[PDB]
């Protein structure tokens, strides 16, 4: 049972934007997706605070990179606060479309691309370098879903049987044929000391066979 949604014409605008404009400066993507993770876990210790229970879904609290270049996907995974199917829907728990018009007005006025994520869409960043975007994820308010989208104006929400994650978020980034940079460890290395050496979670990147 695959719901599809035409996404909002300004996210849709965003979205080509950043598929089509040329830009080189394309490893933003993993900080911007960092960053996101690292809000999402913020946000759940700080209901933790109050409330002990709310990681009985899972006590620690963490960002994985795992690269696999059989399947050509670099996923980053957060055990964060999560999102509901309202949520996903609902532009990934974002802001986007008052988000975008700020990211634009603040180009025209002498910004650049890569400030992208201070205006809360830095997740669309991903496609850059993805030609398609899966987004499993557990709230404990809610039931596991996915989410997936290839751009051209739509993206499907699924009910999710594949692995049980606990609670957090997983986003599978299906490499472009000629991005799969991202997937060698030293490179990924390379682009965490740069932009994401300060984030107050441990990242642990996988290695493989
Ligand atoms: C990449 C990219 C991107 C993202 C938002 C807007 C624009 N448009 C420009 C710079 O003309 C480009």
């Amino acid at each position: 049972e695959v719901e599809t949604f035409a996404f909002q014409a300004e996210i849709a605008q965003l979205m080509s934007l950043i598929i089509n404009t040329f830009y080189s400066n394309k490893e933003i993507f993993l900080r911007e997706l960092i960053s996101n993770s690292s809000d999402a876990l913020d946000k759940i210790r700080y209901e933790s605070l109050t409330d002990p229970s709310k990681l009985d879904s899972g006590k620690e609290l963490h960002i994985n990179l795992i690269p696999n270049k059989q399947d050509r996907t670099l996923t980053i995974v957060d055990t964060g606060i999560g999102m509901t199917k309202a949520d996903l829907i609902n532009n990934l728990g974002t802001i986007a479309k008052s988000g975008t018009k700020a990211f634009m007005e603040a180009l025209q006025a002498g910004a650049d691309i890569s400030m992208i994520g201070q205006f809360g869409v830095g997740f669309y960043s991903a496609y850059l370098v993805a030609e398609k975007v899966t987004v499993i994820t557990k709230h404990n308010d809610d039931e596991q879903y996915a989410w997936e989208s290839s751009a051209g104006g739509s993206f499907t929400v699924r009910t999710d049987t594949g692995e049980p994650m606990g609670r957090g978020t997983k986003v599978i980034l299906h490499l472009k044929e000629d991005q799969t940079e991202y997937l060698e460890e030293r490179r990924i290395k390379e682009i965490v000391k740069k932009h994401s050496q300060f984030i107050g979670y441990p990242i642990t990147l996988f290695v493989e066979k």
